């Protein structure tokens, strides 16, 4: 999309995958992350890291479904349907 | 200090503290936080949120002692002694 930004759909495997969300989101991309392969404890760690990542850059965090969340950059205008489609 | 930065010392009581650490760090302040009064689960949540803040803004997370951590902004030159003094 315009201004070097896209939606990165990723599948998480463990807490080290916090860096995958981090790398893309810090570079101005929205990230839609699937936590289906994580334990509830691992998923809580990812969501807390993602909340930190989002707060630092004035982004928005949203829950797509039971296992999928998204981090959206500050000046981005991405609807839930677009994040849902990317998921 | 220069460019709207300081050291903010905080005794933490809950995960509600994440937005307080976040609010100050995102503006370029170093934050030194004592987690002695948190459960082990709450302390892990704070550290995961703080790792997300650090990643987003290229900051440094430093363990001061068993219960005290600090988040230092990217271009800040704060020693361990200064963070220890503020704690
Ligand atoms: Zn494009
Ligand atoms: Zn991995
Ligand atoms: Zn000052
Ligand atoms: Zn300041
Ligand atoms: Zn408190
Ligand atoms: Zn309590």
């Amino acid at each position: 999309m315009s201004y070097q930004s896209t939606i990165v759909p990723v599948e998480l495997h463990s807490f080290e995958d916090a860096q995958v969300i981090g790398g893309a989101f810090r570079d101005g991309d929205a990230v839609v992350f699937d936590m289906s392969l994580l334990s509830r404890e691992e998923a809580r760690r990812i969501v807390d890291f993602a909340a930190g990542l989002c707060f630092a850059l004035r982004g928005k965090m949203q829950k797509i479904d039971s296992v999928t969340f998204a981090v959206v950059p500050e000046l981005s205008n991405i609807s839930t349907s677009e994040l849902e489609r990317a998921a």
